[PDB]
């Protein structure tokens, strides 16, 4: 018990005379998240309403391909970070590519540069009369910008978190946990700022002045990272010998091709440290495999919550003061970020000292399990509200308006969704941060960035699996999602059964993860 | 890992050349459970339909008082067992009193002895015309029989399980766990036999031949226990010095009135063994306190499941072969016992070796937590089905008949309740047995019977709290249970809102028990 009081000194003194570097890292992450969410908030709507009038399916496919590229680029970004380059140099290069890729969109928004670019001058005005039509216009420039921005965001996401984690490595794991808590807090703050301001300006002022802001944000992030590079000296990895470790991994795999790994490696050139690294990698891979369904259910629930909210009563007299012409569809997603922003400081200042006080959770796997339990509870709560609505809709309906689509909603207030998101928020403040901590703690000291990239890649694989599951349940044979051929007509479909299925999947995943976590802790 | 294989020898060899004693104990428990369930199956109906026509409220109060006496007598039964007597002697005395108390009811069933007894000859025939009416008739004999049978069943319940547990104490805890598994299996088998046969005979043939069978059952149990007493020699406690220990407990409490207990006891005569005993008691009491809500929710869900089943379609062509005149209302409760009988052998033969194989659960507290998680999942599942029914009832209804009351049920098959009970069954085969094992394992070797009595008393307190909660939710101010002024008309009430409340209570209790179990394991 007294050792907990001893470690409380490190916990309180975690932010020693190095706070400037932590602030710079948090600010860079906040600006990067703001730019990313500004880009991803209204990409489909921007593509549809642009003079290059794409189809809705084409815009959805483009956004999905961009997201998949962002998920896929993380392991390669980590490889580039730890091999042939340093961590800070990789961050700088990725941010430069990020800015270069994102600069394309404001030029496309501006009519003069839009006409100058794409060599096509497509002004068919969508519904305006026209002699037939062509395929996706402005394809080269748009695709180049999308691939550049996706690669940049993937690389920064893979590389920034382990760098900031090792920045405070001098202290104990409690310092790393506090840093990850504030890192997630900064991420949510940036997401809130973006989803509010950038979406408001894009939907209600202009795209030309809307897409210019993310470019300024990424420029500020690059500038602050460059300025803080001089004062960082956060024990830079300076990766030049780490390149050898990756090929020693391939040699260890060839040992399989030519504790078996340890018994062959012993007298073999494979030195003990590389043996421990490969054994750790083999141990940690199943943890990611078990976490895949958690990512699936989390992403699917995040997607379905906005759809559920779209068909509830819009509160607050529909913003009577300064009437919201074409109310943006980003604040519904921002509810979760607001709840996380409220929860995180309270957790960090109260719960962590209380848990660490007597004997409670010293490991992240248990926190992930608790978060998954909260996810299952939130899924059950969401299922119930959906069921009542699908029966309370049988009565008269009220024609509301979000954006420029006349939604049909029941006479049920939106605030009834406060519990679900609340549980979700709790789950996140237990799960995600802990997972990040695990992704930093169990990884070998030479290839943390690669492990982070694999973590994000597996999260993306889970998201893709969730989208595929939604497509599967959309089949007429089941009939749960049959009228969902547009922005949303959930009135004619059963989402409560889908919520219950998500809850059951989350429960099974929780049991499997408990088993796997116990096995990992044993070894 | 190899030590698990070493303990597998004890696990397989648990039933050494002492199986006759285990069989005798299991048979005695089975007969006692059969007699108890035969008594409690149709007590209210027997009292109402008897020539001494009581009121429904009076019969319900009598049954509740009997159940409360059974719950309260357990700690005093354990005290009598460990003080001034032995375990076997206490069992024999309690079974003799059990038989003496239960013998009263068949005499009351027989018209000749009924007229001979009670000195009243009350033959008002309930609805038959009569010049006013009196209070509860046959009060002295019925009350004496009820108090005797309650005290006997309380004492046997408090004493038999620790005796059988220490019967196999020669081997390791795995032998005790297997014995408790088969003990619960025998309990469920006896409950099935009673609820089927005795209830069918009572409701469809006669009370005179119905209540005679439990007397034969308890006589057989007493005879087999007496015969096996000679060959038992299961290291009998022969409690005579144990009495001293109990008074030393008060002396420890005298330290309160005159680790404070340990620091005072070291200089005091209180020898270390008594200090360890009192410290263990103080440690274990909070476990029972935390288990109280689990008992509350379990008993309440058990009660509400029969009511939910009563309003579903009766399956199997209403037993077309040998038409069931006045279908008994006990098989609905027997569904859970049937599921437990199916589950227990599979668990014992497959799950326990698999769990014990690599690294899994060595402690009962985690099993109790898993059982409570399954309880919460079953509660959520039950809530959903009830919600659908309360909406599927809005259509036409079908007038079924169970017993002699015309119930109103929806066109939904009873088999849809198979999942709920299944989860419930799993929960039990995780929770109850483990709790029993804990109640035997953590208790001091001198006063195991007292700890078992306290365990059963706290379970009864939880059941009373659950009944009080149901009475509280019955208030018009909430309105969840407003038309439930009879056998049951849940068609007009919201049972789903309750099921969800039970699920939430179980969810909170799970976290509380996890915290308390971790604290107990630390100390
Ligand atoms: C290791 C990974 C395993 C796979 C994990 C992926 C997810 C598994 C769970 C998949 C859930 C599928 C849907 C639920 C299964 C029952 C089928 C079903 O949907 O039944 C419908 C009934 O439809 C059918 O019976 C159609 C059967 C189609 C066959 C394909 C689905 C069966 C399951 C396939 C996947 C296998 C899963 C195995 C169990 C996990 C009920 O809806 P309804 O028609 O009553 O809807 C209400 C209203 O009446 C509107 O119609
Ligand atoms: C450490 C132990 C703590 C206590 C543990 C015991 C159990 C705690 C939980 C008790 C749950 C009580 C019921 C739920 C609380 C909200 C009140 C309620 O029932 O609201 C109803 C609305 O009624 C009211 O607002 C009446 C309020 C009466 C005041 C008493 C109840 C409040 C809670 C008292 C217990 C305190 C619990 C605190 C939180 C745990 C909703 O039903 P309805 O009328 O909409 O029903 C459907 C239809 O319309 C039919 O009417
Ligand atoms: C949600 C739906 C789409 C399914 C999700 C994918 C599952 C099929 C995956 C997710 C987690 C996977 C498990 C993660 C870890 C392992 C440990 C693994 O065993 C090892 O330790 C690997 C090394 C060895 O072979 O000894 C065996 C496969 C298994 C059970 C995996 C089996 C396949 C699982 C269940
Ligand atoms: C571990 C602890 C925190 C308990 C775990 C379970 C709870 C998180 C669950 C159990 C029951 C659930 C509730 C059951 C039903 C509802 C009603 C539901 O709304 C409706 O269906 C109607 C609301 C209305 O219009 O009045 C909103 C979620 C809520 C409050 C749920 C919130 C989450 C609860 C409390
Ligand atoms: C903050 C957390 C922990 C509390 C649990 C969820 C709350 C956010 C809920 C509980 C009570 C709810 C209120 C209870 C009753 C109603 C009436 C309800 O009105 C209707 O159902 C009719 C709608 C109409 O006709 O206008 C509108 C929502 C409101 C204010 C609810 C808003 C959301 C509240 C505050
Ligand atoms: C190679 C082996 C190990 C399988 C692992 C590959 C995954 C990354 C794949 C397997 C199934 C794939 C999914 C299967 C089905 C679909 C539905 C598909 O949706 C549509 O194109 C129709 C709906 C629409 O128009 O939006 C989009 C891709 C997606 C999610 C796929 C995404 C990528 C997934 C998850
Ligand atoms: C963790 C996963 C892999 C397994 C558990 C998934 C469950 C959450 C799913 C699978 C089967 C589903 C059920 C399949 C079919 C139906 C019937 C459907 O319509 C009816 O009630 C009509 C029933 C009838 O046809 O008689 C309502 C949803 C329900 C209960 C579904 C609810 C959600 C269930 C239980
Ligand atoms: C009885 C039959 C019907 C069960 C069939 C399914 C089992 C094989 C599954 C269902 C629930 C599972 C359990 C769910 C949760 C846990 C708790 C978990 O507890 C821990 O060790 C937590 C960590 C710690 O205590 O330090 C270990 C795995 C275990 C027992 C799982 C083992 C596998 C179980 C028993
Ligand atoms: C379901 C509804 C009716 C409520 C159920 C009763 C609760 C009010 C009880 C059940 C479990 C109890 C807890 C069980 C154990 C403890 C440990 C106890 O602390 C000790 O270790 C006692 C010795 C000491 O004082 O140091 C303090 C009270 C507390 C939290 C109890 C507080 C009261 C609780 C929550
Ligand atoms: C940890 C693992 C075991 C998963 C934990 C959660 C499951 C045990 C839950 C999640 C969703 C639940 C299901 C959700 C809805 C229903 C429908 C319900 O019946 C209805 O409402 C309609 C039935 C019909 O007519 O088809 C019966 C329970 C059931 C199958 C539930 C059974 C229990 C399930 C699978
Ligand atoms: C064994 C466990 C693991 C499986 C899950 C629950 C089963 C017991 C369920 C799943 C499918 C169910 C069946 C699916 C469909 C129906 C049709 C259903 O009919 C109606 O809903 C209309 C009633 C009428 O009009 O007569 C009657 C019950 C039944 C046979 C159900 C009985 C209960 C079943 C077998
Ligand atoms: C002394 C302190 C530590 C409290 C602990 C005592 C408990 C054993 C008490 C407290 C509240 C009591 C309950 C309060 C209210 C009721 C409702 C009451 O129901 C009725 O008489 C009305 C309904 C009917 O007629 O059946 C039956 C007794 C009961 C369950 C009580 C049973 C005994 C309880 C649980
Ligand atoms: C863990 C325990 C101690 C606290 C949590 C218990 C919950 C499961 C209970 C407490 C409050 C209950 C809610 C209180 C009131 C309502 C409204 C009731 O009616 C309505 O939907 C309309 C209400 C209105 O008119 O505003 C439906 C059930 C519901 C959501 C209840 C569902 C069950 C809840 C969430
Ligand atoms: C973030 C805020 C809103 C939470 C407010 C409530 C907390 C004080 C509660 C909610 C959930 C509780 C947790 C639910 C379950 C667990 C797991 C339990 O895990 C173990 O210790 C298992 C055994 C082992 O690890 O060896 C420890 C207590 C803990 C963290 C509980 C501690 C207290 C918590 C965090
Ligand atoms: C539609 O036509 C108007 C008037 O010619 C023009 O100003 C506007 O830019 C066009 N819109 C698009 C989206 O090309
Ligand atoms: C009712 O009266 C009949 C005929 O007199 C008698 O046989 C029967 O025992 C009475 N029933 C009861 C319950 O006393």
């Amino acid at each position: 018990g007294a050792r907990r009081a001893a470690a409380a000194a490190a916990a309180a003194g975690a932010f020693a005379g190095r706070r400037a570097a932590c602030g710079a890292v948090l600010l860079t992450e906040l600006l990067e998240r703001a730019a990313f969410y500004g880009i991803t908030s209204n990409l489909v709507l921007f593509l549809n309403g642009a003079p290059f009038c794409w189809e809705g399916a084409q815009a959805s496919e483009a956004l999905l391909l961009f997201m998949g590229l962002t998920y896929l680029g993380s392991p390669f970004g980590g490889w580039l970070a730890d091999a042939r380059l340093g961590r800070a140099r990789a961050i700088l290069l990725s941010l430069a590519l990020y800015l270069l890729g994102m600069l394309a969109f404001p030029l496309l928004a501006a009519p003069a540069t839009r006409a100058a670019l794409c060599g096509s001058a497509r002004l068919l005005n969508c519904t305006a009369p026209g002699p037939d039509a062509a395929a996706r216009c402005c394809s080269p420039a748009t695709f180049a910008g999308l691939v550049l921005v996706g690669l940049g965001v993937a690389t920064v996401k893979a590389n920034i978190t382990p760098f900031g984690a090792d920045q405070v490595k001098d202290r104990g794991p409690e310092a790393t946990r506090r840093f990850f808590n504030w890192f997630y807090w900064s991420i949510n703050l940036g997401a809130i700022l973006s989803l509010g301001g950038i979406a408001y300006i894009q939907q209600n002022v202009s795209f030309v002045t809307g897409y210019a802001i993310p470019t300024v944000c990424v420029g500020l992030a690059f500038v602050v990272f460059l300025c803080g590079q001089s004062v960082f000296i956060t024990k830079p990895p300076d990766g030049s010998a780490f390149t050898d470790m990756f090929k020693i991994l391939t040699y260890s795999c060839c040992s399989q091709k030519r504790f078996d790994s340890c018994k062959m490696s012993h007298g073999g050139p494979f030195t003990e440290e590389k043996v421990e690294d490969v054994k750790a990698l083999v141990k940690i891979v199943p943890v990611f495999l078990a976490l895949i369904p958690y990512w699936t259910v989390y992403f699917q629930m995040q997607t379905t919550y906005v759809l559920q909210s779209l068909h509830l009563r819009i509160p607050e007299i529909s913003n009577i003061t300064t009437t919201p012409h074409t109310l943006p569809a980003a604040w519904l997603t921002m509810f979760d970020a607001v709840l996380i922003l409220l929860l995180i400081p309270l957790k960090d200042k109260l719960v962590d000292p209380i848990l660490r006080r007597h004997g409670l959770l010293p490991s992240s796997l248990k926190r992930i399990a608790v978060g998954m339990f909260f996810v299952m509870c939130s899924a059950f709560a969401a299922g119930i509200l959906e069921s009542k609505r699908l029966n309370l809709v049988k009565e008269k309906t009220i024609n509301q308006t979000i954006g420029n689509v006349v939604y049909h909603a029941a006479d049920l207030s939106l605030w009834w969704q406060v519990p679900q998101y609340l549980l979700i928020g709790i789950s996140e403040i237990f799960a995600s941060i802990a997972g990040l901590e695990f992704a930093y703690s169990a990884a070998p000291k030479s290839m943390q960035s690669a492990i982070m990239g694999l973590f994000f890649f597996f999260s993306g694989v889970g998201s893709f699996v969730g989208s595929g599951l939604l497509a599967l349940v959309s089949i007429k044979a089941i009939g749960w999602m049959s009228s969902h051929t547009d922005f949303g007509n959930i009135n004619g479909c059963y989402l409560n059964y889908y919520f219950f299925l998500l809850a059951a999947i989350q429960g099974a995943t929780l049991l499997l993860f408990l088993i796997i976590s116990v096995k990992y802790d044993h070894h």
